[PDB]
């Protein structure tokens, strides 16, 4: 798995 470093936005869910 590779995750982005700043994703910035939370999932409103």
């Amino acid at each position: 798995i590779l995750p982005w470093k700043w994703k910035w936005t939370p999932w409103r869910r």
